[PDB]
This record gives structure tokens, sequence and C-alpha cells, in this order.
């Protein structure tokens, strides 16, 4: 038909590509529903969209990769970075075929413990997108939350700052609106102002609430340590490895060591690539 689950994500490096195949192990190894992973095809190695008919034979999901061009009206990102979160939050309408309804952006390096299927079937309440808030409970880290101070906190109105390492898109709905339109309008006024939209793909949705409603998902759909208190790891549904401005901690020792499970997949997808190399 489509798949039940439809989930995109964008890797640049071969340290994301590497947990960008953890991340989709992850989602096979905590769902029985049909899965299709879409690629934003022109960041990836040769070596990954060379592996992953392997990942979709040993695990059991459908892909597609998408490869879709910067209009050359709308203000380019010198930073590849930057051009990377353009194409996370741009071209959510222009990326996706037509029959598609809904898809979820999965951040590269997350690990998931949900059955995906849950995120398909919240209620988004007329929202095009949902996206989960990012967390007050570790009250050590209050000086590095931006957005409870200053420009975002007169902004917000109380609302809340949604994290962009996950969120669901109502592809209907969101045509239904035409979000996608409204959203490269005025990333392009915006964008004008190099000192705007700091965090592209984070402030441009947050920035549009008002007017691109958001359905604040519950907190345990995205968990990060920077933000989100030990106690509530045991109910995170997914993690991101989000960096922590404290203590600059590298990716990986990240990874091994708030993730026990993530050895096991790093390990398992190495075994799979010897098995292939056979
Ligand atoms: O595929 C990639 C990705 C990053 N990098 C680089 O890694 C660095 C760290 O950024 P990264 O995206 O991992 O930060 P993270 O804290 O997870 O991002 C959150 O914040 C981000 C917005 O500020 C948001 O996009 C994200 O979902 C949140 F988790 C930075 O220099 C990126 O340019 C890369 O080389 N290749
Ligand atoms: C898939 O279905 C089997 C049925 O025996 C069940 O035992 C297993 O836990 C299910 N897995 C998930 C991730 O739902
Ligand atoms: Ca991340």
């Amino acid at each position: 038909e489509h798949a039940e689950i439809n989930i995109f994500s964008v890797a640049s490096g071969h340290l994301y590509e590497r947990m960008l195949n953890i991340m989709m192990a992850s989602v096979m190894h905590h769902t029985n529903h049909t899965v299709k992973f879409w690629f934003i095809e022109q960041f990836l190695s040769p070596s990954f969209k060379d592996f992953i008919p392997h990942m979709a034979a040993e695990y059991g999901f459908k892909y597609e990769m998408v490869t879709y061009k910067w209009p050359h009206w709308l203000r380019q990102q010198k930073e590849k970075q930057r051009e990377i979160w353009g194409y996370k939050i741009l071209f959510l309408d222009v990326l996706f075929p037509l029959s598609l309804d809904k898809v979820i952006f999965v951040d590269a390096d997350q690990i998931v413990r949900t059955d995906m299927y849950d995120l398909v079937e919240h209620p988004l309440d007329g929202a095009p997108y949902g996206f989960a808030p990012m967390c007050d409970s570790r009250v050590e880290m209050e000086g590095y939350r931006f957005w409870k101070t200053g420009y975002w906190a007169n902004y917000l109105k109380g609302k809340p700052y949604h994290i962009s390492a996950l969120y669901v898109v109502d592809l209907q709905r969101f045509r239904e609106l035409a979000a996608g339109d409204r959203l490269r309008q005025q990333y392009h006024a915006l964008s004008a102002d190099p000192n705007s939209l700091a965090n592209l793909d984070q402030d441009l949705p947050n920035h549009m609430q008002f007017t691109i409603p958001i359905a604040t998902l519950p907190q345990e759909w995205l968990w990060c340590e920077t933000w989100c208190s030990d106690e509530t790891l045991k109910d995170a549904r997914t993690i991101d490895l989000c960096n922590n401005p404290m203590t600059k901690e590298p990716k990986l020792d990240r990874a091994r060591r708030q993730v026990p499970e993530w050895t096991k997949y790093d390990e398992e997808i190495a075994e799979l690539a010897r098995r292939v190399r056979e």
C-alpha cells in the first residue's frame, strides 16, 4: 500500500550513517507493523546507499531515496549543517509522494524503545505536525535553556519550545494548510537577517506555532540527558543523543554510556556487514 509506519531521516558523515543504521534497527526491533524508511539521498555516502538493501532484507523494511533540488528562488544556506536543517523542515510537501498521508522524522542518532505506530495513531487535533517539548526536569541545566528567558520567553507567551529531533507530519493536513509554502516564504523573509533562525529546523516551527499549529506530544516521546531527568528515562519511548553544552562529552561516548542496547545494535549491524562480505 505505502507502509503503516513511514520514517524519514537525514545523515551526513560516517558517524551519523553508523548511528542511522542503529536507529533503523531499533525501530524494527520494537514494531511488528510494516515500515518504510525515506532517505535524503544527496548527503549519503556510496557505501551507505550500497548497504541499505542488505539492512532492508535483514530487518524486513522497505525504503526509498529522495533527491529534491533546493529551489533557486529560495535563500540558500552556505553552511552544510544549516542546509541539512533546511531539508528537514522546508520541503515536507514536496519530498514525498501525494499518496503518502503521514511521515515521521526520526533523528539519525536516535534510539527507539517503542512501537512507532503509536505515533502514527497519536491524535493531532487538526495540527499538521506534532513535536515533543524540551524537557524542564533537569534543573541543573536551567542556565542553558535559552528559550526560558530573553527573546523566546517573550515570543512564546508560555507556549512550549519544542525539540526538532522527532516529529510526526500529517502530510494530508500539512498540504491542506499549504504549510510547506508558508514555511518556505517565512523562512525566506526571516533568513534575510543572518542572526535569525540560529537553530533553523527547530526555530522555524516554534516561530510559526501561532499560525501553523503544533500538537505538543507527550514528554515521553523524546528524551535527551541534557534536558531530561534520569528518573524519566524509564518512560522514554525514544532517545535523542543531543549535545550537552556543559560537558561537551563526545557523541559515541554519550551513546555507549546512556544506552545499554546501543552496542548490541552496533555489533549486530557489523555482524551483518561481515556476513554480506562473504
Ligand atoms: O548528520 C549529521 C548531523 C550533525 N553533524 C554535526 O554534528 C555536530 C553536532 O550536531 P547534532 O546534530 O549531532 O546535534 P544534536 O544535539 O543531536 O541536535 C539537536 O539540535 C538540532 C538543532 O539545533 C536538531 O537538528 C537535532 O535533531 C537535535 F537533536 C554539528 O557540528 C553538526 O554539523 C554532522 O556532521 N552530521
Ligand atoms: C510481534 O508479535 C509476536 C507474536 O508472537 C509477539 O510475541 C512480539 O512481542 C511482537 N513484537 C512486537 C515488537 O510487537
Ligand atoms: Ca540528535
